[PDB]
């Protein structure tokens, strides 16, 4: 569902993501996600309007926005959080990744 | 280059895609990019509103919009074609993914 943030199933390079693909936009077996990494490491000059701070589980993460993909809904795990309440700085970082 | 049109290197699910990320959005190393498959199997009904069918190599191709996705720059091939003449429906696209 669009801005909630699940697990992946599966070891990949990331261990959240968030769901950016319109609820009203059908892809049978597939939803479009901007995965999260631990803000921890991640360097602080990194412009945050193209990738966003989140707040998850006590903890600040980096949204990836140039990492976007497709993820077959067998790898989506348990819902963890909302990101909703992000929607602005969502759209502004997707909207400046494609049209600057 | 936003809208120029690739071959990957690398074996995958399909042989081109079209950078679709902004000249001004710098990923070192990467580009966020929009596979395209041969139409001539894919089903006539499809939404030419979020896959748009384009003319390369004298063929139709789709727009799989719904599988855009980085490709690291190591497997970004020859350049075999421009669809900046496409840009309205490729804008019109990506932005009925995210927003409907
Ligand atoms: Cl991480
Ligand atoms: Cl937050
Ligand atoms: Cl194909
Ligand atoms: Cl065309």
């Amino acid at each position: 569902m669009q801005f909630k943030v699940y697990t992946y199933k599966r070891e990949g390079r990331y261990r959240l993501f968030v769901d950016v693909q319109s609820d009203i936009i059908d892809t049978p077996g597939r939803r479009m996600v901007i995965p999260l990494a631990s803000a921890r490491l991640l360097s602080d000059k990194v412009s945050r309007e193209l990738y966003p701070v989140v707040h998850i589980g006590d903890e600040s993460w980096r949204m990836m926005t140039t990492d976007m993909a497709s993820v077959p809904v067998s790898v989506i795990g348990e819902e963890v959080a909302d990101l909703s309440h992000r929607e602005n700085d969502i759209k502004n970082a997707i909207n400046l990744m494609f049209w600057g």
